[PDB]
């Protein structure tokens, strides 16, 4: 075996097709199905995996009263095959209610963060064991980023946030070899406030594209060199933007450096990438709550605060169905690598009220260098029919 | 692992052992248990695995009403090894209310449609990635084998048809390799309608045998040429037809080049193979219903429209019990190339209305060159004891 | 991997040390557990296997209604590790009411019986594919071992019977490399009925102990010569004798060449292997029923049939408790082969009539070359509280 | 493969970090667990294993009834990876009431004993076969560790005991080559009274902190000499003392050679290893009750029977809730030997009547030399709701 590098062009893209569903609630009324959140995917060299923070319990389970809660000590990591869904021969990997996960070609490594509000402990696990911990640094909410981390030559990242979903927080990058945390980056650049980001490996680097949670309805960025520890951040140009809420579509703008300053407080999860000058993006459809989910590419996007111009639209969701976090992935084929998505699909709480619980299933789509259609995929779940 | 070329004569056949049951339905009375349809048999190099696609929901599940539905956005393909049971722990390969799959000695293709009945997507799955991805090109319902497709050196061959289903349509064959569409063929020769083909390797080429849903109760064949890509077609000689619905075994005739024009509209899944100018086939017992199966040997039945003479039948579901689509696969014997065959046995509705949902399980039957005897082996559930 | 041969001394035995139980019945009240009957264990070079043959049905279950019956098309041979009960993530490995299965060093041979009864087919699976098959030679309920068959030096060897329960019915040997029967030799010797053989290794030969349904409570041996293809029969001397029913240890007597025709009509599957002139032997403790089970070694028990000399007595499973079929199989150790064996367990109808289904659990116990205690294992489920 | 050798240095602990938690009982709750007690955890080179004893039942069975109960004949050792609740496809790898596990490099050994109360027996089953077995020596319930042995150059030690649990009884100290009984020692030094010891690797030899049931509330410490098999023996010095029942902190004191009669009577398995001349070890809170537990370093607590100087204490589970047993399991890092440790979360009778059955559930955590904080993992699930 040998540490991926990821040194290969990334793969034309025209859009993406569907790759996997779940269909984790639709089965729960009528299975064993675990209760989850903050679900993602991430591949080893062969196959692609998805992960959720699960709640300790099944749904067809009185112990799924109020799992609208996201953080408790019987929260864990799980992880399947793409498509196995979370039954109870499902592995819990380490405890978390906060957790990433990659493979550096040799292991797998998880980030888990679990423990106290106020003095939340992160665990480090590589091939099967830990090899490391570090301590909440600020005290409120130690918290990383809920999709894969990224590893080059052997080296993974991870960013992570301590401190104010409100204010000024405190986010670093570690660099971890074999499970081991050898350096400690702090943020740096224009990046106002620093949340769940989506990375990918840009080779020779790694990119990431994030949640700010609170002056900003467009989406940080990250740069990240592997070599020399050193940090750069920014905002994703485009003009039209990624965090929800947001403005609509005639009202919007955006800037490279700055916060865009429109209805920036709260936001989802999300990912976008880079096409030459243009940006690959998904969002949810809905501008202020998390109903539907559409990608596109905005031309120029990556590169002009002021275009607006967006080709090659296609609904995963329609906005008639409750959508939520995303983030991306990245898989290497024979010459290139690709890049792909998944969509949390929520169900129940606070939202839905016809149950007590909360949960999610997931979709997953991955780009092509091909042809696609149309279609939309919802969770398809019937909560006035589900277990009361 | 080097690649599948299957240059290995077909081995001698006296008729079929049996090989396979999942007693799905009977099971899903007393376990979770998915509601499926449209099952398969394909097989790596070392071992068999079953395909089916679900309905994003188990039997005992408030979802199960109105699984007699072909396309929903939660069908997704199912994957076991033969004779595991579709329970909880089993995978989803993806997205896919149409799908085919081989296995090329190396890694596994699927290829999965899904999507807009007049903007179908398929994806092109292999080795645990997506490589690739066709729009619908008629915009009419984009649909392929539902049975296992067939590689021969690396390169691996699928038929797809999108159009009208009671006239002329749009086939098309696609070569792929290593989960990358290479060309596409388009249908050619005398057939003239052509669904769910049944496609075994036959060094160097391919041969397949479809579905005519339009004026032909006799079957389709389908010559593939793997090197240059050509096509040619036509219909299975022998005067006993093998779709459902057809006419009795007086009252038939069929044509070596052109369908029959007897009760022709309509069809079923099934299968058949040459031997030298014998044919080997199943069908439905019933003329026009899918009840019952039988197989046996037509003499001369591959090369004179006129002959009739059957020889060496067996009962593989008896004429009072519900079968359904069949088709081929090939194993990689010690000299030769076998062939063997599954019968999806449907149950529920809209024929059975006991109760409102529709599944079904399998039997698989496997050639012989030894002796064997009678039996019937229906899916044997009550429906009239089942789920409420 | 190279093939089995066997080639090492059998052994030191002094009795039995405990080694595995599934508590199958146990679990079904609170799980979801397939119905068995006939099970046996089998074991690869690294570790065991579990099998039994199914009814096509869970307990909880409205289809376990009458099974008591013992053909069904839809029962099939059952195959986990063991240790692992039987859930439905339990792999059907083919089509069975009458199996045995055994792994010839290189991959697993499974010999499969379904159909009518009057015209049964055997399947020989090889390696996961269908190799060959057999039809019924003398129309009247074709059967095999219901445990382990054996191979040596990549050919493996199978007792079935075909004919009468009560008289005169007509016994094959069979060789079987790679899945293809190479050798079929009729039965010789001075055994009048054979079934339900329990073979094991002794080279360069194989040896059986089996049941005679017709005028013996001894028990048939046979010998099977692999390379020449010779048998030989005659029956265990001990004045001890294994099969139930059976006259009590007072009044039965036995015979070296003969059936006793003590209560011969009816038995049960048992087992039993040579200590130089000596025998180690299980049975029922109950003369007449299938309650309880006990082993002890007797003493010139092989060759001298006035013996009844018993010594190193071990209860398995207690009087007041129900046993069932038995059998032999064989570990290699180190140095020696092992000797081990299973005891089903048989809990319902007709003997229990609290519930409407017939079902089994097991136990399992070892050679040890040391020292071991007392007690005793029984199913230990009660009736009177499990479903309805 | 090569045996273990455990020959590096012990790794710095600052701490413990969170590593595992199954969640079974919250999750017995909707779905089918075994009821299991005294669980422990132990990791081949690759990955970790949750062993428990099972009492041959799930959860929501009417057999979970009187699982109180120490000893009956439907216990079972269940063995999954770590992480995995006790599913109904876990493994049963022998039959037990007592047990011990580990690896050796090269493979799985356990030591499991089953049995009449006053003639126990031990078998030992290594790389899935029996290769022993002892008989209960003085006739007085034969026990074990109930955590993992600790094999060295592929020789394997484990702590048995027979005799009382109140008064003078016998222990030995068993060495296993590839599950052969190679030598057989017993205890010797001045510990009184020994059971269910928690051992690790100490290169060149083993050593274990154990529970003295009679008159001592300090822990009973054995070394192991492999080479020369020879034994010594003595107690932890520490003044605050790791057994329950105990004096308080105010009160209690210790000794470097015999027992502190100090509420000796009863105990708990519990865990301690030295650092320098510190040691480290866990508790529970409550001084009296298995209710909360505890770690924490003694500075020069493992030479100074007067020292009560504690360093970096950490709650595991808060003095409100439910402990129970814990032990310890050694991993070996890159350059050094980490100490891990897991806690059962025993619910249900006696102590709690609001259900009829007793099981448990773990939480693990694992040396770190990096930083954490605080939080407590409780069982979590509500009595109150669940299945009558
Ligand atoms: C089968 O499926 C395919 C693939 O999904 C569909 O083709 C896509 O259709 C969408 C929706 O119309 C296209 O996305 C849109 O592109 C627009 C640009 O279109 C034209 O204009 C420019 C500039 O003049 C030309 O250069 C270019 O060639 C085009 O001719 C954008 O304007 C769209 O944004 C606006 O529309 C959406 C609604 O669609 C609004 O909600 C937005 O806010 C905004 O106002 C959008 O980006 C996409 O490009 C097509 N892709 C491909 C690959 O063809 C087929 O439509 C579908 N077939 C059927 C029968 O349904
Ligand atoms: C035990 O199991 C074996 C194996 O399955 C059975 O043997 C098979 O029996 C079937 C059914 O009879 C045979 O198939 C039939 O072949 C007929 C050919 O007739 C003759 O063929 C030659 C010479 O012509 C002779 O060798 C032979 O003796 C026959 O007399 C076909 O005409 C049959 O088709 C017609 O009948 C069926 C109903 O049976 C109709 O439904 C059809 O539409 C059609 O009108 C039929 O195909 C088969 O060849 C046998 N195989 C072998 C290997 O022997 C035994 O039947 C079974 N035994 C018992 C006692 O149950
Ligand atoms: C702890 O566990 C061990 C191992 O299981 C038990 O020791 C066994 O005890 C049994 C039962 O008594 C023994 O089996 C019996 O052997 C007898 C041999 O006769 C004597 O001769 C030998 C050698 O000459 C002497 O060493 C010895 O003293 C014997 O007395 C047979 O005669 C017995 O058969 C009769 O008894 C049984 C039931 O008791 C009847 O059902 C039969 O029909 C028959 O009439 C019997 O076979 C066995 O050999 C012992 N094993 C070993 C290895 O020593 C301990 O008993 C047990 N301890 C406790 C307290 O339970
Ligand atoms: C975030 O997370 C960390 C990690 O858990 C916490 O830091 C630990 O806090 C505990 C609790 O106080 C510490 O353990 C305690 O250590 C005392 C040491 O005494 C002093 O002396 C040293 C130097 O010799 C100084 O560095 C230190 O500041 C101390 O003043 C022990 O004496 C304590 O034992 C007594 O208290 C406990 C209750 O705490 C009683 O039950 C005992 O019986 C006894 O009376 C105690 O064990 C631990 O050392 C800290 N570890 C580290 C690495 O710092 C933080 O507290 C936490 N932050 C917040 C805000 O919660
Ligand atoms: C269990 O099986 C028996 C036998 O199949 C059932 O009893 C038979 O039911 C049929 C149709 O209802 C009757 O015509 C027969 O008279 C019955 N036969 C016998 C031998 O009694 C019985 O109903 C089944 N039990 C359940 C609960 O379904
Ligand atoms: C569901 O829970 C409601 C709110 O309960 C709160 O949260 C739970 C987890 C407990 O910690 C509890 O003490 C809190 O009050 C209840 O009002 C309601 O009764 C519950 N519903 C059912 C059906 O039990
Ligand atoms: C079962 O469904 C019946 C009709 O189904 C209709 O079409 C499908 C696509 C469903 O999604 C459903 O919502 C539509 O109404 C219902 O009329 C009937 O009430 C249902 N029965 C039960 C017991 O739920
Ligand atoms: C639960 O069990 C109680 C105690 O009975 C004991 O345990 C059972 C398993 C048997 O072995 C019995 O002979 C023992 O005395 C019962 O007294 C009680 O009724 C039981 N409760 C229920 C609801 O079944
Ligand atoms: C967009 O939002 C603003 C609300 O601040 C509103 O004035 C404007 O008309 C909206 N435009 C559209 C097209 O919805
Ligand atoms: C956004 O979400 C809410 C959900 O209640 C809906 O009522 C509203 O109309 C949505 N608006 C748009 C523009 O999609
Ligand atoms: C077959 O059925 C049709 C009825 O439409 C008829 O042409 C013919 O007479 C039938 N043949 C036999 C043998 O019944
Ligand atoms: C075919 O099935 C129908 C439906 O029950 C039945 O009524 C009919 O008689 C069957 N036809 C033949 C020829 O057996
Ligand atoms: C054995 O059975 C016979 C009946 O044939 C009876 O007379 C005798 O008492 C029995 N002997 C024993 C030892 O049970
Ligand atoms: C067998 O059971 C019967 C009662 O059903 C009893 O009388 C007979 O003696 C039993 N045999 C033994 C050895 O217990
Ligand atoms: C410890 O637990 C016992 C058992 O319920 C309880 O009575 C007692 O109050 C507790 N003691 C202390 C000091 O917390
Ligand atoms: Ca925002
Ligand atoms: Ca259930
Ligand atoms: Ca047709
Ligand atoms: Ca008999
Ligand atoms: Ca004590």
């Amino acid at each position: 075996a040998e540490y991926r590098n990821w040194s290969k062009p990334q793969c034309d893209i025209t859009g993406f097709a569907p790759f996997s569903k779940d269909n984790s609630i639709r089965l729960s009324a009528g299975g064993d199905i675990w209760v989850t959140r903050e679900p993602y995917v991430s591949c080893d060299p062969d196959k692609c995996y998805q992960f959720a923070l699960g709640q300790g319990t099944t749904l067809n389970n009185v112990h799924s009263n109020n799992t609208v809660r996201g953080r408790t000590p019987y929260r864990t990591l799980l992880m399947n095959e793409l498509g196995v869904p979370f039954h109870l021969g499902t592995k819990q990997v380490c405890i978390a209610w906060s957790s990433s996960s990659c493979h550096d070609g040799k292991a797998w490594l998880h980030v888990c963060i679990t423990g106290d509000d106020k003095n939340a402990t992160a665990s480090f696990i590589y091939n099967g064991r830990l090899v490391d911990s570090v301590v909440s640094w600020s005290k409120e909410i130690l918290r990383t980023q809920e999709s894969e981390c990224v590893c080059i030559n052997g080296t993974c990242t991870v960013v992570m946030t301590d401190g104010s979903a409100s204010g000024k927080a405190d986010t670093k990058i570690l660099f971890i070899e074999e499970g081991k945390i050898v350096h400690t980056s702090t943020l740096s650049g224009s990046a106002q406030h620093v949340e769940e980001c989506s990375c990918y490996p840009r080779y020779p680097g790694v990119r990431c594209v994030c949640r700010d949670n609170w002056k900003g309805s467009n989406r940080p960025i990250v740069d990240i060199n592997i070599k020399d520890h050193s940090i750069v951040s920014s905002y994703v140009c485009s003009g039209l933007v990624g965090d929800t809420p947001r403005k609509n579509d005639s009202s919007s703008s955006s800037h490279c450096l700055d916060p865009n300053n429109e209805e920036g407080g709260h936001g989802v999860k999300g990912w976008a990438f880079d096409d030459g000058n243009d940006v690959w993006m998904g969002r949810t459809i809905n501008e202020t709550s998390r109903l539907g989910y559409e990608t596109f590419k905005v031309i120029e996007g990556w590169s002009n605060p002021k275009s607006k111009l967006q080709i090659n639209r296609q609904v995963i969701v329609d906005r008639g169905n409750r959508s939520g976090y995303s983030g991306i992935f990245s898989v290497e084929g024979k010459s290139c690598i690709n890049r792909c998505f998944y969509v949390e699909l929520i169900r129940g709480r606070k939202e839905e009220t016809e149950v007590l619980w909360t949960s999610n299933s997931i979709v997953v789509f991955c780009g092509t260098s091909g042809t696609y259609g149309t279609g939309s995929w919802p969770d398809g779940a019937d909560l006035n029919l589900m277990p009361i």
